[PDB]
């Protein structure tokens, strides 16, 4: 799967809000463009002249993530944040000279991300009470992997002693998009649990953290609340499920080439971080078949 890389796995079976550390500063920005940012200005520019009802909005950037040494006390991972833009966005990672950037990146800071806007997006892998994981179709209309199938998921806004308050808008944010989009009550749904965060490398290297949420309504009742919102409740076209029994050999099915690089992560990394049992009872060939 050269289109998604693992940056972090999580232990544990995945990280609570309460283990996670957040250092947001300017040092972890993206650098100036070589030749100014100039070039990102008239992208925008000439994206406003088609389509005049676009808005610029605040993103978080991701400039890297260090994890303690396993089985440690204290918290488990420091996030280094800074922030980016929908417009710095559209001039980096979205230009048709993105590859361009990495390289010039790796001459300039030994960093094939440090010209990149690389706004930090959450996705989740959503459980029902009766053990399937939600997917939902994307529109054929829409510019990013259209008619692709995907998770819930979104890229938060901007409003450990700003940190912390950085780490709660994440978790909450995941939520957040799950009540907007699937139409599920918001006490329906289990606090995240943070399994890791995955690179799409078919968009220069932008990263996603991937989290795992647990919803105490059943595969039907999910339906039930998604299609009761009607079309211009939810920007997906339908909702569908798959066994979480199934989700273990999701990468062999048809249903892995329609998957988009983001919801492939949230699955590899559901499959390494929630399945894949280490204790004798779980691991019994019965309730863990070979092969
Ligand atoms: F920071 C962000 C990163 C991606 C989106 C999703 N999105 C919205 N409009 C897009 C146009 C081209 C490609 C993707 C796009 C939003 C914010």
């Amino acid at each position: 799967d050269p289109e998604v890389t693992l940056l972090l796995q999580c232990p544990g079976g995945g990280l609570p809000q309460e283990q996670i550390q957040a250092e947001l500063s300017p040092a972890h920005d993206r650098r100036p463009l070589p030749g100014g940012d100039e070039a990102i200005t008239a992208i925008w520019e000439t994206r406003l002249k088609a389509q005049p009802w676009l808005f610029d909005a605040p993103k978080f950037r991701l400039h890297s993530a260090t994890l303690a040494p396993i089985g440690s006390r204290g918290p488990q991972l420091l996030l280094r944040l800074g922030l980016t833009s929908y417009r710095d966005f559209l001039g980096t990672n979205w230009s048709s000279s993105a590859a361009w950037l990495r390289q010039q990146g790796a001459t300039d800071w030994g960093d094939t991300q440090a010209y990149l806007a690389d706004p930090l997006g959450v996705g989740a892998a959503l459980a029902t009470a009766d053990d399937f994981l939600v997917f939902l179709r994307r529109s054929r209309q829409v510019a990013e992997a259209p008619g692709l199938v995907d998770v819930p998921g979104g890229h938060p806004e901007p409003q450990d002693l700003a940190g912390q308050l950085v780490v709660h808008e994440l978790f909450s944010s995941v939520l957040q998009e799950i009540c907007d989009e699937v139409n599920l009550p918001l006490l329906t749904l289990s606090q995240p649990l943070l399994l890791g965060i995955a690179r799409n490398e078919t968009s220069a290297g932008r990263a996603s953290a991937e989290f795992y949420v647990q919803c105490s309504l059943t595969s039907e009742q999910v339906r039930k609340h998604y299609l009761s919102g009607g079309p211009e409740a939810h920007e997906s076209t339908g909702i569908f499920f798959v066994e979480t029994q199934n989700v273990r050999r999701l990468p062999e099915t048809e249903m892995w080439a329609e998957l988009c690089p983001s919801a492939k992560g949230a699955i590899i990394l559901y499959n390494r971080v929630q399945g894949s049992p280490t204790g004798a009872a779980l691991g019994s060939p019965a309730l863990l078949p070979p092969l």
